[PDB]
């Protein structure tokens, strides 16, 4: 009825994803200190990998994205980035001399790249993304980030957290879901709000089970939250979401190896 | 049953959104049944087909000779699943009340909530029993001001107010879909704290959009036919996933509070 | 704090200020419901915690205001000599054996396990107000509650209800609402950047009032900051804003119970 | 038909005890039974006292160092030698009695300087990381990594609450957070009318009033008081125990090939 207002946030799921991936890319940029590289290899195209690889094009002569899933070539939006499936990278490493990266970035996280494969490189810089967020015994047990930091003259660990808030992982998707969930809880406590609905679904399923990157990108193109209320809440909805997005802090911690 | 790799498990809850909706609607229908104490009626009029109205009207067929659902939205006739229930849009009800003699209900149930039926329309009836659903959940100044439940309780020899809350939990309204959303949201919060869980996703969307803007009841019913929650974790969580959701569904308590009058 | 790198900030808002705001809202809700009517004799059951101020607020329009409490030591919580204090035993004996008790205004603030509908039924006042101890829905609490059974006399009847708008509270009790405001405020303050920890200055207040039977000590315990925060950056503004916003959410009103 | 008042059997001191014991066991596990001639622990409050006591078994001499002389009162074993910071610094410059093989820094934020730590050459150095979950302000003032500047074997003592948010690893903070989270859950139990934690600014008693005895008395109180219609004793203790069990303390070895 006209007694109740329906408000869809201006902030879309893709905007939250964008903000998180840009923070991760800037954390890497800052850590690299403008160094130029002949060949950068980034493992893991989903979800921040695509933009991170794009961000390296400026200072890297060649940027290669490596993924175990060949269909993830569809998540790359720049033809300047070379895509290689994991099997073709492993074959080229053994049979050729074209793979000799000076910059290696592992964004695979839990159950990802093996320290054995990383050990085959001798880069100037190695960055490994730490998938751990706040403390969880099970996640900490399966994590092997420290074992992956086994090569490179300069080593760094990319860490991403939500300041003053709890998140189980540093994964782009998890952080976006957590921002939306925390925002809903606070929005629901605003005076006059009847209900608050997050626009969420199992996005990872669209990418990895349905193998449909286009459909996944379409799914991100929608308001993060829908609110039903008696009073106007547009500024409040924006204040809460924006504050939760601003809490994301990404940085590369240098791992000293003398 | 896996995620990005085989090191992570993806678990979809066995409980679907429709199962939660069903549990809530059934509690509201049982609260009305209990209040009516088996009384038989010649003509029952239920205002508001979405969301619990459809099942509530169906539940009255046993003791009511004629059951009529009234809705301001004509397309909501599509949410009725029993041909025994008569549907009338609000305009047809108003005109037949003013110009005919076929509308004289002995049982009136108002489930419209906020911005719904007017006390003026309710005042045109002289039923044996009047039940008005209170849309208010936990206290909210804004919601309490627009609410006029007490003004709608203006006719009937026996009067009752249908109230629905989540025991020891916070909900802004008693609306079926608000309660379902809140059960899922609170369940996600708790599931996320289970050891080894990476993330928890509630399968939610603006369901009111499908029903009132797209005017698609079939699509809405299809949207309810899916897992309430999807969890990404390192260890098995199936047991906890169903237990947490079930515990939250069980907190729903619906009852008709009798409004004393002569 | 432990070093000069950490700041310790005590809220300017004291526990007593929160109590004051809540009791005043309950008294104003009753005032607006009474619509300026004058009474010869008002009887208020339950001195702790809002009862004392509510009885004081009735002095303007009531010739005689009597506070009745089952605990005789609660005469100490009254701050105005104009209010008559009567223990429950004397009231019950006076009702049965005398003619001095015939109130035109009766207010029951005892809540759960309080005054019986049988005692209320002995009065024939112009106005009866019963405080509803229920806050948000709880099956266990709704089962023991008998507010509706207590609203059995009076030409005009009302139920005093108190909630925190958009927040969760199990009861409408003054001290519980204060505790809940402080607890919710701590949770939000802890999430401010640079905060190390947030401590609510709370204790078992009823122990002082009802077990130690020391009203003065209890009043001293309320005379202290509601929250203490340890942080790296200044948080004074946010600390007061969060607490003030939570206090503002308290809403008290008397719902008239129609009886033609 | 009656309102019940229940005080938790678990006292604030029991929660403090459980946290300090986890920190001491994390250090024990990391030391792998190694024996030391002289251990120096910086920071007596709050876990320092018990940690120093726990080192007595494998260390010939255990010394607690604190910038506050009145903190000698928090030591419960006469076998631990107390030294104020000025007396340690004096003995380092003018004497030869201070040459620890085990150094443990538990001072946290605004504590011991890396310059003082650099004066030692121990077999093992352990620095407690005061950071809990991420906070920009706390991360900026923290200098734990700069303090890991000596020792053949280096470790960082980390303490968190599994699946729960805490701003620091400080014993006090963790106890407060366990009680606060427990109250929040207890309040949602059916029939509960109210839940009150017994909390106050304990640090003020120790550092401003300089009264360790009064502080210890303040910990000897039930953590929570609950008012309810139904019995909740079992659930009260279960929620508190489950929150205490979430505390996880461990020493993460800080690899340094040169040392
Ligand atoms: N061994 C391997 N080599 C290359 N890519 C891998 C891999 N194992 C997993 N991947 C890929 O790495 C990604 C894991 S998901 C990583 C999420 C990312 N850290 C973020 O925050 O957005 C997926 O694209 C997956 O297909
Ligand atoms: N004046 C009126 N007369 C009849 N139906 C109305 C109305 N105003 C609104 N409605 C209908 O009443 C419903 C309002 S939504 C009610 C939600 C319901 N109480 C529940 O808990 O599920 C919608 O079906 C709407 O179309
Ligand atoms: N039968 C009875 N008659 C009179 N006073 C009673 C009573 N039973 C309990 N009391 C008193 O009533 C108070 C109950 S506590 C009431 C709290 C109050 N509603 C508030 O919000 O502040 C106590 O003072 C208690 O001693
Ligand atoms: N430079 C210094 N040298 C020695 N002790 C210090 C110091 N600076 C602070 N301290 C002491 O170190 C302690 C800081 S509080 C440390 C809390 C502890 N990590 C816990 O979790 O319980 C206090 O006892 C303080 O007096
Ligand atoms: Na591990």
């Amino acid at each position: 009825t006209e007694s109740v207002k329906t408000t869809r946030s201006k902030i879309k799921i893709k905007d939250i994803v964008s903000d998180v991936v840009e923070k991760k890319a800037n954390a890497i940029k800052y850590f690299l200190e403008g160094e130029e590289f002949k060949q950068a290899i980034v493992f893991g195209a989903y979800l921040s990998g695509s933009y991170i690889a794009y961000s390296l094009l400026k200072d890297c002569e060649e940027v290669i994205i490596v993924d175990i899933q060949p269909h993830l070539k569809d998540i790359l939006f720049n033809d300047g980035i070379k895509f290689m499936d994991l099997n073709k990278l492993q074959l080229e490493l053994r049979n050729g001399t074209s793979i000799n990266p000076d910059l290696v970035i592992d964004l695979t996280g839990i159950g990802g790249v093996s320290p054995d494969l990383i050990s085959k490189f001798n880069p100037k810089v190695l960055i490994v993304e730490d998938p751990k967020g706040n403390h969880d015994k099970g996640i900490s047990k399966i994590d092997n980030t420290d074992k992956r930091l086994c090569v490179g003259a300069k080593k760094g660990v990319l860490k991403t957290y939500r300041s003053s808030k709890f998140s189980k992982t540093s994964g782009t998707m998890t952080l976006v879901v957590d921002i939306i969930m925390d925002s809903c809880r606070e929005i629901n406590e605003l005076d006059s709000v009847l209900y608050t609905i997050p626009n969420l679904k199992y996005f990872e399923g669209t990418v990895f089970h349905e193998k449909n990157v286009k459909k996944f990108l379409t799914e991100l193109n929608m308001s993060a939250i829908t609110v039903s209320s008696i009073d106007h809440v547009e500024y409040e909805l924006e204040e809460i979401l924006s504050k939760n997005i601003s809490r994301v802090d990404s940085f590369v911690k240098e791992f000293d190896k003398l």
